[PDB]
């Protein structure tokens, strides 16, 4: 019902292949690929504040679902898009050639980003506090 | 006794002045100054693994107290130094012209980095898992 939480990265698939595909340098990818950090979400109805930690980067994004937003991506580009909420537990958006699905089941968020033939999946678990 | 834990940044003083003094690019200072993320410490006796969230960066360092180590700093530069345990509750290191003190007070960690006339102070709080 609510995405709010601190989420500890448990596992991921295709981090290196996805980061290479969007153009990050290999020296940066290798430094970040084994980090398992904590991302935070604060949901207030349609409003979301994301403090995303991915590899060596922290990205702070804020959006209201249904409204055009500007999202900072892993390349540093800020992309104009709209994030939608499907049901109460799936956030969906597209930007550039990437399809992103953020799904909350119980305490586990599965984030699936698809770029051509690369499916970049992150499994994170809410810290019980 | 143990530093082990995940800690959320609560407040900080003189981030911009300190980051300017070490020459962090202005764009990273502005992007990172308001981010309050999660840092992790794993302590095994004298050995420490740090996953530090500072501004828009995540930095991983490992060291053994009393042994010469090579640490990555906020600019990405690597420094050769030694980290000491002071009075059993403070980790202390000096590198270049910076003195860093990491002090554990129950669930509160305070990190104080002194660079000339600038005292960069971070106060964080243990996440109760
Ligand atoms: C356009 C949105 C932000 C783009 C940043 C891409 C880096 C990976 C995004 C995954 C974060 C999704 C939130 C769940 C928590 C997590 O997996 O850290
Ligand atoms: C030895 C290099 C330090 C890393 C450079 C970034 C400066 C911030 C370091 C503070 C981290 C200390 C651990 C406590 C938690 C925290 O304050 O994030």
């Amino acid at each position: 019902s609510s995405f709010s939480g601190k989420y500890q990265l448990q596992s991921q698939e295709n981090f290196e292949a996805f980061m290479k595909a969007i153009g990050l340098p290999e020296e940066l990818i290798q430094k970040g690929k084994d980090i398992k950090g904590v991302s935070e979400i604060v949901q207030n109805g349609k409003h979301f504040k994301f403090t995303i930690t991915a590899g060596s980067k922290v990205i702070q994004n804020e959006f209201t679902v249904g409204e055009e937003c500007e999202l900072e991506t892993m390349t540093g580009e800020k992309v104009k898009t709209v994030v939608q909420l499907e049901g109460d537990n799936k956030l969906v958006t597209t930007f550039k050639n990437i399809k992103s699905v953020t799904e909350l089941n119980g305490d586990i968020i599965t984030n699936t980003m698809t770029l051509g033939d690369i499916v970049f999946k992150r499994i994170s678990k809410r810290i019980l506090e």
